[PDB]
DNA sequence: CGTCTGCTCGGCTCGAGTGTTCGATCGCGACTGAGGACGAACGCGCCCCCACCCCCTTTTATAGGCGCCCT
C-alpha cells in the first residue's frame, strides 16, 4: 500500500480450469449494451446526487464529463433531462 | 458574441416476428418375385381271359423188341 509492505503466507492455491459461462456476454452495440452504457450513467448521476450536500440537491456536469470521458455530453444531457434543470 | 446546456428531430442499425419453401425421415401401400401342393390325364404296367392244339379210345391189318407171370 502507500505506507508500506506487508507479507503473508500462502498454502493453499487453487487452479480453475474452463469456464462454464452462466451470463451473457452481449455485443458490441448490441441492445443490452447500449442498454448498460446509459443505466449505469445513470446509476452514477443518481449517486452524486444523494452524495450531494446542498439543499436541493446539485451536482457538477464536469465531474460526469471526468467520469465517462468517452461520452458525448449530449448523451449525458438527456440522462439530465429527466431528474435536473 | 461566444460558450454551454438542453430539447427536438433525423438517420442508421439491429432485433424480432412472420410466412414460404424444402427436405427429413417416413410409414404405408402396391406389386412383382419366389416357392409346394393337389388334381387330372396319360401311357403304362399288370392281370386276366381267350384261343388253339393235343389227349382221352377203337379198330385193323402187320412185325421187331422189351418186360412180366405163372408152369
Amino acid at each position: 500500500t502507500r505506507q508500506g509492505y506487508y507479507i503473508r503466507e500462502l498454502v493453499d492455491i487453487f487452479v480453475v480450469g474452463q469456464q462454464c459461462p452462466l451470463f451473457e456476454v452481449p455485443g458490441p452495440n448490441s441492445k443490452r449494451a447500449n442498454t448498460h452504457i446509459r443505466d449505469f450513467l445513470q446509476v452514477f448521476i443518481y449517486r452524486l446526487f444523494w452524495k450531494s450536500k446542498d439543499r436541493p440537491r446539485r451536482i457538477r456536469m464536469e465531474d460526469i464529463k471526468k467520469a465517462f470521458p468517452s461520452h458525448s455530453e449530449s448523451s449525458i444531457r438527456k440522462r439530465l433531462k429527466l431528474c435536473a434543470d
